[PDB]
């Protein structure tokens, strides 16, 4: 019932995902001299450099809403592929599976220590 505990397992959580060799293409915002037309596709860029960043300045309130910028870095990539068979978007539905199965017991546990203190 931590109403905190979220933070650091977040923060190892971006760490597991920054030594995975699939995060490589979105631990940075995309590089536009790479693909100029990113932008007229993409209306708000996202990287896990910036979650991180946002994170460690406490300027999420909570993993909900981390969770939204990490979706974010996938939707991205799926809606920027020319291909759902290219390279960088298989790494990106990688990496949203890995993702999505830490994260879930971290909402979860929020929740309910939310839930507990407004009990
Ligand atoms: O060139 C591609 O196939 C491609 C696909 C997705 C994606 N996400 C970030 S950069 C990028 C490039």
């Amino acid at each position: 019932y931590d109403i905190q505990a979220w933070k650091k397992q977040c923060e190892e959580l971006l760490n597991l995902i920054f030594q995975c060799e699939d995060s490589e293409p979105f631990r940075q915002p995309v590089d536009l001299l790479e693909y100029p037309d990113y932008r007229d596709i993409i209306d708000t860029p996202m990287d896990f450099a910036t979650v991180r960043e946002t994170l460690e300045a406490g300027n999420y309130e909570s993993p909900m809403e981390l969770c939204k910028d990490v979706r974010l870095i996938f939707s991205n990539s799926k809606a920027y592929t020319p291909s759902k068979r290219s390279r960088i978007y298989s790494m990106s539905l990688r990496l949203s599976a890995f993702f999505e199965e830490h994260i879930s017991s971290v909402l979860s546990d929020y929740k309910s220590a939310l839930r507990f203190h407004k009990r």
